[PDB]
């Protein structure tokens, strides 16, 4: 029963500030338990589409009215309502390697994919043009699960090919954004489209605790229009949730939260890729570790990943491989989540892996 | 100031806030170290355990947790369970129904048949007449005419359901927490051979609007069916789901229930005594046997549609049974009564008449 975890499936339940979160739900339940009464707006309560807003629009460069935003219990719940409001026809266009639970979504709802490999910038703008798709689905900030930050240049290039043509879309799903480490933040793609052919995805998720399970849309106008038309959907988030992250964030807590995680992260990464390269000796590649929270390992070794699974496993050892992230070759590469792992845990965890690639 | 008559309303005043954060504080530390994980898809194991007990309980159906999916809101389960059935399925519900439902089904493509009421139901000669895949019913309180279907009809259903492969039933149990002077009836599920039923319930009414907590429960052909997907992620947040397993193993969900259940049998008595004094036998009373809200058909000249106007001209809040129609010279009204202060009662009352008549 003594596991360490490089997954990055998981975040830090110590580092969350809780007692901050039930102050907050307190001052907020006092303030509008009249509300609760009554059941939310569709798209979010206002306020709540407000204080996300301005915060975004801060952090982010994200040019938005409230509005245009509807809150989310969850990206899929988001991105299931996503695709019934642009075209039924329309082809998909994401990431190799990916989110592939979103692949597997939009495959379940019978969509056509086209997978588009990355280079050095990200998400390849020439098979982009080659395979000729309606949606792109793409994770600037850190691509998941490649790691690669994509450059301005690049934004560019997918916007200018999405107003080329019209009935052309880009959900920009800016997962993992809030820490960026040795670079400056870029701001949004959609902050740079003049055209609001840009979806900006975003959760707490990532930010918060997995648990808490609320994300965000950006819709621009005409699909907002399509949304408005069909007047049936009711919202996913616990208005109480709701109104605890809105006080959350305008008391400056999350604000305040964000830049002791980002030192926090930032130490922890050092600390761990420091680790990584000493008990691996250059044996190692880490690609994609200036944002997010997870990089990659890639391994000079005989051994099938499937193997190192197997023998991370048996030393007690959470990890993933990046096979898992193919949607449709003798090096073997690892994803190493650095949310939950504990500083004690590093040494011990970058010795266990030394031995789950050789034994 | 307003009046609510709105069934889309509830208690506030009268749901235990302060419970709710106590249960919430216990689950938050006893379960804290879990909060960094991700919940399991279906909902977390030891919550849907907790809900499986209850409504064991509560309505009698019988199942395990594993075929349990906790979900947002019925909306995002129906959803998925549409993903589920066939994908060229035939649908069927009450006429008048949950229109949002019925919007829900049409928007995904699917060809949805209408299927008329009696004074026990969904009719069921239309059922066998129309021949359809899968039904969508409301036994226990029927949304929106208030019928509660009794035990012959929920065996013809099954009967139906059991005589032909690939006919699914789903028993949208919405409002079944209170009967008043009558018995409660045990749920289709319960009663079911071969395992084609769907029950479907919610948290919604019983707590605050606000929460979203609503589960279903899954045949294994269909879990079989849910476990092929492996993608999906829960949508209730871990604490909520947590704060709710809490709320219910320490006993202050059937606490809060048996408070409720006096306190509304209570309040739609002087309701229904200050309309039939304040009307007479201008007021006809339908479905108010069970559930938070019944109809009242009016006898009068004007239409629904002006009696509606009138009385939004007295802020006298209130929602007409045409709402309801997925597609008369008596008008008729839903009637919610779960927000409506009692002080209001005798007020709106009042406001009624004079909005029925001039
Ligand atoms: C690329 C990408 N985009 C968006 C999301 C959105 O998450 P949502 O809004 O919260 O529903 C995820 C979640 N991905 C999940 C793993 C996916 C996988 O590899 O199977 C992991 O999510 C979390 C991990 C740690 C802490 C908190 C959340 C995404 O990997
Ligand atoms: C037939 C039926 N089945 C299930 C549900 C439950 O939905 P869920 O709460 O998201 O799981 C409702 C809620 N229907 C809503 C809309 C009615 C309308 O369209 O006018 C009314 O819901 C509530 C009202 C007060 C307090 C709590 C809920 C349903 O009318």
């Amino acid at each position: 029963s003594d596991w360490i975890s490089f997954s990055h499936m998981s975040s830090d339940t110590d580092h969350f500030p809780i007692k901050s979160w039930f102050r907050c739900e307190q001052k907020a339940a006092s303030r509008s338990y009249a509300t609760l009464g009554d059941m939310s707006h569709p798209q979010g309560i206002y306020e709540v589409r407000a204080a996300i807003t301005r915060l975004i629009s801060l952090t982010r460069g994200v040019k938005c009215r409230p509005e245009q935003m509807i809150i989310g219990a969850g990206t899929q719940v988001l991105m299931q309502l996503l695709t019934e409001l642009l075209p039924k026809e329309a082809v998909y266009a994401m990431e190799e390697p990916g989110y592939r639970r979103m692949y597997q979504l939009l495959k379940n709802a019978g969509k056509q994919v086209k997978t588009i490999m990355l280079d050095e910038k990200g998400m390849s703008i020439a098979e982009i043009t080659r395979q000729q798709p309606d949606v792109l689905v793409t994770t600037p900030s850190h691509q998941f699960p490649s790691g690669t930050i994509m450059p301005v240049s690049r934004r560019i290039q997918l916007l200018n090919w999405a107003n080329e043509e019209p009935r052309r879309y880009i959900i920009e799903d800016d997962y993992d954004s809030e820490f960026t480490y040795d670079v400056e933040s870029i701001p949004a793609l959609q902050s740079l489209d003049r055209f609001q052919n840009v979806i900006y995805m975003g959760t707490f998720s990532k930010s918060l605790l997995p648990g808490l399970r609320i994300s965000y849309m950006v819709l621009p106008p005409e699909l907002l229009r399509a949304y408005k038309q069909r007047g049936y959907d009711l919202q996913t988030c616990s208005s109480l949730t709701q109104l605890t992250l809105q006080e959350f964030i305008e008391s400056g807590e999350y604000q305040k939260h964000i830049k002791k995680m980002k030192q926090h992260y930032k130490e922890k990464r050092e600390r761990l890729i420091t680790a990584l390269e000493a008990e691996f000796s250059g044996e190692v590649t880490v690609k994609g570790a200036n944002a997010g929270l997870h990089f990659v390992t890639e391994f000079d070794t005989r051994r099938t990943e499937q193997d190192i699974l197997s023998h991370a496993a048996g030393l007690q050892l959470e990890i993933f491989g990046m096979s898992r992230f193919n949607l449709k070759t003798g090096r073997p590469t690892l994803i190493i989540g650095f949310a939950r792992l504990k500083e004690e845990d590093i040494q011990e965890g970058v010795q266990r892996l030394f031995k789950a690639v050789y034994g």
